């Protein structure tokens, strides 16, 4: 008998000495972590009773893979399993309302966890399914990176996802077990050098895996469209540090015309692309340094040749220049906060800090509130009770999900997201009621626009937050044009007139950026 | 090393002596005269046609407007400067006389003719429009359709296989050495287009992209719809107020559904075909040579015979000799006296049902010229009503019973191509029309509609036949899509049979 011999686990004992001697574990989701009642007959006879029917046919691998939402793999079932689509939408809502911890399994994630293992999650769920678990459960803090099948269009058993996720986490397959009751994965998890645990009723069939030989993806094309990208906003930042920028009427910006004369492009590269190289940051700082506007650590949007009469420097620009300036040590705490003192001394009637430094021109954004929220957490004013109220509106603005109308001079509601998670991530202390509605709106709105710019938000933001957005990059690569820029995209508005500005270089800064945080 | 050419009653022998003859457009077959400006920014057209950028705009990545966009950027040159020049040039396009007379002579002496040809697709439907050679061409092959430009050697090969080219004896007439020294590979012999003279190069051909997972598509969507169709040779279908069909219950009690998939996709297998051509005659909801869409059991109260589920059941049985012309005629003659007061011919066997719509009026025309009433006088309403809908751009709002407007442009298609001599003035703005829709719309039915008709007026949409191939479900079916509607109620019909036996149809005539 050639066949290797799993060693029967059948003492919590045991499972403690086997499972401590491995630096990382990956965990299934499905009757692992969580169990569900699958029958369910309803008010209507006709059809199939079983949802089993359901998550094993074809279609299901396209709904798990991404591909396909919840409506329209039910569309397609109805017509296949001869059952009406409101009894399969019934039978999957009552099998997805009865499921479960399994208490022992996430008792084992959590002590795993306290002894500082590296701990991953590896599972096939669609994504209106994975949002659902997302909110409902809370061993998702346990985990130190999330790879689900609807955000990586790609499903177990098939190899390229074990080797999706050994590169992604740099796993070293040697001190990695992988626990799953199917053994179809765990036997291509074996195969790329990782040990396994089958997961049955009432033992464990633990397999050592000795390993040791190497391991067989879109990794070529990737280096030379981050390279052709680089290049292109290395020379494009060389020859014009002062962010160009375009202004239309449409948020791509066609027939757009060269403007290029507001410091604010220039503020966000500087603030969301963390590779640039070191000559281009000095350059573009010298730009915030000298920039026309600054008035006493305030500044203005406009260059003067380019301000509006009675044209009031506004806590956006401020907010964000005054933060990277302390970041990059170019200023001190103490010379900020008395600035910071008159943000404070801008609310409104209602207590929200507002945009202008000018009391005739009373307005509030909930991004602009966001960014001066975290310059307030960065200096030390983050417990000033005159926060308060400002830090209401944002977080109501998340959960009333008002943000999917866009802010008052951000239409685009990933941005809001997307600043958003800066400041819950950063200040994780101060922000832990965000951190889980933050991350499951993020989950819902993974692949729901095209623009390059808006993917490469989502991808950062939910890779900050423990989640691997593949889907987003793959098509993020898919928008390069040949000269190695993205498109151009309406970042920020004027929105009496209606004026998008944006320039190729803000959507290629941040699509460097998303691909660079999942290299 | 060329051979140097300037006689032409040489260049007539060398090119008699090959079956298979390869054009592009440019100095070939078309050149131009080059009108300042003070504005600032580029005076020649020439550094937007060498940018990185015009690449995608080539390769139908992008359109016009977007590639100006950024070309304003790269190039520091107000986009409407930029999109001013581009047009000035383009209208001062001109034909080549003498190649094209070369061009009308090799057609009419029956050569195989392709234009292979970098060209974005809205630049494309302008020549199409401007210029009158392109029928002499067997196949058109762009850039901006085929997601490939030249010189890559992926556009030659799949020029190649598309077209089943023997190389042997085929020669390439460009004016781009590295396109003929990319040619040459392949086999095929070059003859390069200067000014003076054409130098010409004898290459030995006959010697033998993504077709392992399109066999695998196609072999997994013909097992999902031959089992369907095994299963329920009475095509099913869903019912409910959306193309989508989301929220769609079984209805499967019209005949008419049945008839589409006969009539479209020519792959069936033979048993398949008699089962399905079994219901077409069992129907009870027939009477006397006319059909009822519903089953009697489904039929409303008063619910007439229609003409386009006659039309289409009686023109798929004459084709496969079912019933005789001369069965047939007596029912074309209640059509023609099912004419209203201004003339078109009407939707219903009914005068107390008055209703017109022009993919009936289409499939009853079929009907007509297949039976040898092509040119009844009768029939000159309805044709200026097809004619109309068509050149008026109506057809984007849908007709009457169809609301996809790709639906009418692949119905007049069939029309268009299989009674040649009696459409010729649709041919070219039908062409036109599908030429300008490539890739306007996700759903793969009306994908298929666009590759299918397409292709049988000369033009390879491969932008639409790639897309197709991403929609496909793992049991091999495409999603079910609403194809008809009964409109006062707003009910679609559809089902992914009919979704998939059109996409296999589209992908079988790109093979
Ligand atoms: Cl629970
Ligand atoms: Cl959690
Ligand atoms: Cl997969
Ligand atoms: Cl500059
Ligand atoms: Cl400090
Ligand atoms: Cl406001
Ligand atoms: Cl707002
Ligand atoms: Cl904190
Ligand atoms: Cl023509
Ligand atoms: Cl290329
Ligand atoms: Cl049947
Ligand atoms: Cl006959
Ligand atoms: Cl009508
Ligand atoms: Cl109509
Ligand atoms: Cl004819």
């Amino acid at each position: 008998g050639s066949h290797l011999t799993p060693e029967l686990i059948t003492s919590l004992q045991e499972l403690s000495q086997i499972l401590d001697r491995y630096d990382t574990i990956v965990f299934d989701l499905g009757d692992v972590l969580l169990h569900w009642d699958s029958v369910h007959f309803t008010s209507e006879t006709k059809g199939i009773d079983d949802v089993r029917k359901m998550v094993k046919h074809p279609v299901w691998q396209d709904l798990e893979k991404g591909l396909i939402n919840q409506e329209f793999a039910l569309t397609a079932l109805s017509c296949e399993l001869e059952t009406p689509c409101s009894k399969l939408k019934e039978m999957l809502e009552l099998s997805i309302a009865s499921l479960q911890v399994n208490p022992l399994m996430v008792e084992v994630l959590r002590v795993l966890h306290k002894k500082d293992k590296q701990i991953y999650c590896l599972s096939n769920v669609d994504l209106e399914s994975f949002s659902y678990l997302y909110k409902q459960f809370d061993f998702w803090k346990y985990f130190d990176g999330i790879y689900v099948s609807a955000l990586l269009q790609l499903r177990k058993p098939n190899p390229d996802i074990f080797q999706y996720l050994i590169s992604s986490a740099s796993i070293n397959t040697k001190s990695t077990i992988f626990i799953d009751d199917k053994s179809e994965n765990l036997q291509e998890a074996a195969n790329f050098g990782i040990s396994t645990l089958k997961y049955n009723k009432d033992n464990f069939e633990y397999t050592a895996i000795e390993g040791g030989w190497p391991i067989p993806n879109m990794t070529p094309e990737i280096h030379k469209k981050r390279t052709l990208g680089e290049d292109y906003l290395n020379l494009r930042l060389r020859k014009f540090p002062f962010c160009k920028s375009f202004v239309s009427n449409n948020v791509e910006l066609i027939g757009g015309e060269d403007f290029s004369k507001e410091i604010f492009s220039t503020a966000v590269i500087l603030h969301s692309y963390t590779s640039l190289p070191d000559d281009i940051i000095a350059s573009m700082c010298h730009e915030i340094l000298n920039h026309d506007g600054q008035n006493k650590l305030r500044w203005c949007f406009y260059k003067n040749e380019a301000r509006p009469d009675n044209f009031p420097d506004d806590l956006n620009t401020t907010s964000m220049v005054l933060s990277f300036l302390l970041n990059h040590n170019k200023l001190t705490i103490e010379k900020i906060i008395p600035v910071a003192e008159q943000m404070i001394a801008n609310r409104n009637e209602e207590g929200i800090i507002q945009v202008y430094f000018d009391d005739n021109r009373p307005r509030i954004d909930a991004i602009v509130a966001i960014n001066v929220l975290y310059l307030m957490h960065q200096i030390g004013y983050g417990e000033r009770k005159e926060l308060k109220e400002t830090e209401a509106f944002v977080f109501d603005f998340l959960i009333s999900k008002e943000y999917l109308k866009g802010t008052r001079y951000y239409p685009a509601p990933d941005v809001f997201l997307f600043f958003l998670s800066r400041l819950v991530v950063d200040f994780p202390d101060q922000f832990e009621k965000f951190h889980k509605p933050l991350t499951e709106m993020l989950i819902t709105r993974v692949n729901c626009s095209t623009f390059p710019l808006e993917r490469a938000l989502r991808i950062i933001a939910l890779k900050k937050l423990g989640i691997v957005n593949r889907v987003d990059f793959l098509k993020l690569l898919d928008t390069q044009l040949a000269d190695g820029g993205w498109p151009v995209y309406g970042l920020f508005i004027a929105p009496r007139s209606n004026t998008y500005f944006g320039s190729r270089e803000l959507s290629t800064a941040f699509a460097l950026e998303a691909l660079h945080i999942l290299s």
